[PDB]
């Protein structure tokens, strides 16, 4: 009924770089509906340190899950496959998974944009976490569902900040959502 | 079944201002003691369809109240109507109307009617914000109250607010998550 | 019996020492949905020197700490402000009647949310932030902050931090709920 | 060294079990004006069931009792609710250095106030009933029943029953005071 | 002596709203370590003489206060006016002004100032009812608190009000008796 | 300057708050035909209210400081301001001899009665500011100024300072205020 | 009544801090009338607390014995220090009756109440020490003895051991500490 | 009796400021030639109640002294009051006051009067404000350098710290001195 990361360290997704990034993403099946749980450790390269004084330009950053008909996760995402399955005590099942469809973000509900159509905003939720641990350094984390191209469903997070944030690396407290799940 | 909900097409299913004026989108799934409530609102008509706050300054929010009987049961009252409120079939209801839901309703200890003299908490109260266009500058409150309503034996009201001047904004939003616990 | 969900009644009678004896209801529902557990949260502080904030003459006051604290078996222990006789696995609008044994499945991981290291690097995803609002006033903000697995003599914890920026005067500190999840231990 | 008034000292330091130890504060000023006893008192609760008054969750409490009793000296005994260290004749603003042992002059009058007999006429008149306010609050009252001699196991006793009919929701139980007087046995 | 008064006659000797517009009644008696009191109050001019709670419903009470100095003298800023204040002789009042009254002061450490940090206790309280013309069926409330006013070293506070709709009720009252503990 | 009367501007008290010659008040009362411009600080050098200690003294919150005028306008010895320190300007002092009449100055009995038994009393009779202490910004104090409330005269100018705020071991000594009010004529 | 309660002096572990039988807590109790002398120390033969690392365990610094008596000045089971060799003196070993009496050797509760909610305690019935690992100068750790402090038990004394310096592979058996404390009778 | 004491219950029984300001707890206890002592101090009311050395930075120290004539019965002229100071009794003190106590004095030899001086007559200790250990204060007690007695045992204590808001009730400390008799 979970769907995740194993929650250590360990890097697992590209940003910019391979292995640059620690995702931790927790989806958990109740029926109806996904609770999910997610945070950010970026470990090297381009994003680790935001500072906006020698690069006042960069003020975010995106994540893309992109998964197939069965649910599965594809290689195009920046989530890397081997370490994204079904929890078995606190790593991952041996076997990687063959159809997740009953996690992935309900298509009458967040339908894949097509031109010509209205697009609604219902297929995104905003929260903030904090650089640090810190109650003054917020970022956005935006999350949408089937935005993307090349896939069945899709999971995107859109991190920004407005402050000018100097030499504060990109680690984060950790956020809760939900949402309509396909079947 | 473990969910309620409002089919999550676009096809409106409420009034605000005007009959059909806007789509709520709710959905109530059971957790046990806690119902997980996931909401976000489409307004397709009407003076709250696209808001200006030079021409009218005074538009600054409104209400949309879902009022149950003793058994869980939408009352006609409401704001959301009761052909498009049922447990989940597919991507659809139930064909039949629900007889009973009291599983979903907000618990009466943790969040009474009110009564004149009772000290009144506000542990029956969720805030959150939802987002116009889905542009994070677009920010509205949406208040959410339980068991405050007469003539009913169980409430949810949703009270949309906002404090800055939009002006030619379409009132189509971004979704929120929140839970309270359930009657049992 | 509910062993799904482990609780404070949601009665309004106090439960909590955040000064001192019963000066408070900490409503607390753990739900657990597999490996994640849904939790909602409020306050009601009901006597003391946090019922009534008043910043103008005590400029100092601006926040304040509730801790749980657990054993190896996710039995809370008697230090936490929370009382002991207060916390247990649902029944109905109440609690069981006997003490539980077990609840390591309601504990906050582990390797998630480790407890202090010797050398190692803290990371942030054991904090959760959130707001709450006093008298459910949309301008009388106060920040929750949980933290999982922080404190030291235990073996698992969750810690609230509540504080405010306001110069509050004559708030009455009872809150609005807010709700949040966190990845369980087993 | 004042020998005209037995007294608890005026400090708040809890002296009283109503339900556990040192739950509550009773101040209880007896002064002696020859015949009669002029009686001021208080109570503050500071701890355990009686603290903080939720009838919606215990619609059930609506009143306790702290009893006074007294030897053939006028001395408190041990069996009261009032603790002996600090109930003593006054000097300044706390005790006399040793405790007291004669007090009948301060004793309720057992003529007027007879112990209860083997099928003999109770009268009223060993009763006085007063009001005091939960809180300094006028809308919070509570009764206060004083009773002289009604007690067993003692030569006199002075029993102060609370009660109240409102239901009182998370209200603490720290009162107003009262003035009363009774006749003294000599 | 053992008694301070404001004699007991019927000369306005107080300012609620205006210079001598009540009488104030108040007999103090030194009991050893408690002063028994004794309090009533006439109003002789302005708007509380005639209460009329129809036609001015805000007028629902007024304080009157005795502050005190170090040497439990009565300050001018006390609405009892000083030379109507002292120590009995006969049926009028000793003629030089008294210079020491400690022991009739309430004590500090039964009813404390107003102390950072510290919790305020209700029992510098007192309640009870007098009765406007005499009337059982005209309670007013006198609340009198202890040593709660700045500016002083003691005081004694009477705060009266009434929750009834008075309708062309004399504000005068019958006599009300209560203690307090004393300072030594 | 028969224009202004005023206290001198120099720093030697003149006021008596709690005790004599605890405080200067800096009080300056321009005539601009039927306004009075009026500029106030006030520096308290002595006694209670000297260093303000609200944990020491928490409900010490305020005082008041009375200028009752005679049918004259000239200023009464029952006011907390001396009256060696209040006449016309001439130079950076006062004039030699003590002034007649000012009734050009006194705030306008119409605009501002005496309060009566049986007449509405409207606020139009006040004016608020703030001034703060050590020129600090978040330390404020209240400065209430009310016109023609008080007995025993047939002029005043009340002022009375509050604050809300806990301060601990500060200075009573404030930054100045400006604010007019309508001259009798 | 000038008798000892004591421990024995010999090395045989008796305590628990972490694990059963890990330390030889030295304890003498000597009453002199209204006064009991103590003197005590620790030695930890095994277990966690052997050998302290701060570097590698920063969190273990500090740790409590408990002694718990009955109304009768037994000690009971719950205590830390086990009941076989805590009696009184013959020779240096313990008489060979269990006692059944020591009210005498009780911290006195009129000095040192049980603590209850809702009163705050006072500091009386706290005495503090230094005592120092391996008899170096430079090793001090803190011994904190409170009296009556615990439930589910008559009368008590609490051991808190403590230490702020970060000791790295030291060993935790110490230099001995003499206090008193007043007698229940 | 074999001790001289102060009931150990929380009433006031000492001035430093200002009467009945706090309460010495003492207990004198006689073991042969040497007199175990142990002692603390709180502060009920008064000056020395709250230390706020940011409002009253030179509030440092302050002493109480017990003096004694030659028959070792405690003078008015001590901080302590007599009527609290006796032989113990259960746990109180005896009714009548005592009229001899030589053997509870500390010795004219090891501790001569003002009339060399040495620091023998000197015991210092630490005892701890709230039971923090972090808030030292010392304890110096002298015997025998009063004047105008015949013994003495005086104690003053005093501090180094900054501190704020703290009140003055302490741990306990024990110590030991030469007994005249």
């Amino acid at each position: 009924r979970t769907l995740w990361t194993t929650p250590d360290t360990s890097p697992n997704c590209k940003i910019d770089q391979d292995k640059d990034s620690k995702l931790t993403l927790v989806l958990t099946k109740c029926g109806s509906q996904i609770l999910a749980n997610v945070s950010l450790i970026v470990v090297a390269g381009k994003y680790k340190i935001i500072n906006n004084n020698t690069q006042p330009a960069l003020k975010g950053f995106t994540i893309k899950l992109l998964f197939d008909e069965n649910g599965v996760l594809m290689e195009s995402s920046n989530l890397g496959k081997s370490y994204w399955n079904f929890r078995n005590e606190n790593s991952i099942m041996s076997t990687a998974y063959e159809k997740a469809i009953g996690f992935m973000p309900n298509l009458v509900a967040y339908p894949k944009p097509t031109a010509g159509s209205k697009k609604y905003a219902r297929d995104i939720v905003y929260g903030n976490i904090y650089l640090g641990g810190k109650p003054d350094q917020p970022v956005t984390i935006k999350t949408t569902f089937n935005q993307e191209t090349g896939c069945e469903y899709s999971i995107t997070f859109d991190f920004s900040w407005a402050k000018t944030y100097v030499n504060v690396e990109f680690e984060t407290t950790s956020f809760t959502f939900s949402y309509i799940a396909q079947e």
